């Protein structure tokens, strides 16, 4: 009865994700961080798997399908996305809300992240949107509660290491958080659009520090869960 954790490095292939002022691509940065997290979790006896181990495009639903196929106890998307103002900064963790965004920045990023599927030509029909809302509405309460707890465990560990954009786990209607049963969060490691954070994201030490904080968060979460 080993724990399975599925890590989704956001973007990939033709989807660069956000690009920093000095040209860094989210997709490369988050693959590096995701791999680091995997290693640490496996060193501690958790069966951690990637939705992609190379530079590949994956549709948002397929990322969640991979979590389901592997029987995940936990699913985590890792990003480093953008805002239109270079001054937005700090790390975030998000869980689902089907009712409405908890913050303006949650609402902004859920839209930006959810439109990643468009890079492949596939603009979302109304019928697609209806199916999303229905599916978000079906997510269990315990799932969302557990994702919020996971989220506060991760923020607790990031906080001593790097600026938080928000002290709480925020919520919005992220497609990759649509699993009814698997606790799911999306982690923003920084804003790549902030020049200082782009620079940090460009360093092995920072990527390692951030990945360490994320893995400690997961581990801390499993500890809490087992004590209940
Ligand atoms: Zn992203």
């Amino acid at each position: 009865g080993k724990r399975v954790v599925v890590l989704d490095p956001g973007h990939g292939g033709i989807d660069t994700g956000a690009i920093g002022r000095n040209g860094s691509k989210e997709k490369h940065v988050v693959l590096a961080i995701a791999k680091n997290v995997r290693s640490i979790l496996r060193n501690h006896g958790i069966d951690a798997r990637l939705t992609r181990s190379g530079d590949t495009f994956i549709p948002l639903y397929d990322r969640v399908e991979i979590a389901h196929k592997h029987g995940a106890d936990l699913f985590m998307s890792i990003h480093a996305d953008g805002f239109t103002n270079p001054k937005a900064a700090g790390a975030s963790v998000f869980a689902l809300s089907n009712r409405g965004a908890s913050s303006a920045m949650a609402k902004y990023l859920s839209e930006r992240e959810n439109r990643a599927d468009e890079v492949a030509g596939k603009k979302a029909t109304d019928k697609d949107h209806l199916l999303q809302q229905v599916l978000f509405d079906l997510v269990q309460t315990d799932t969302i509660k557990n994702s919020l707890t996971l989220g506060s465990h991760i923020l607790k560990k990031i906080k001593p290491v790097h600026k938080l954009h928000s002290r709480n786990t925020e919520q919005a209607a992220f497609v990759v958080l649509k699993s009814p049963s698997v606790p799911s969060v999306l982690v923003e490691t920084s804003f790549i659009t902030n020049p200082e954070e782009e620079r940090l994201l460009g360093t092995a030490a920072f990527r390692q520090k951030i990945a360490t904080a994320i893995a400690e968060g997961v581990i801390s979460y499993f500890h809490w869960f087992d004590n209940q």
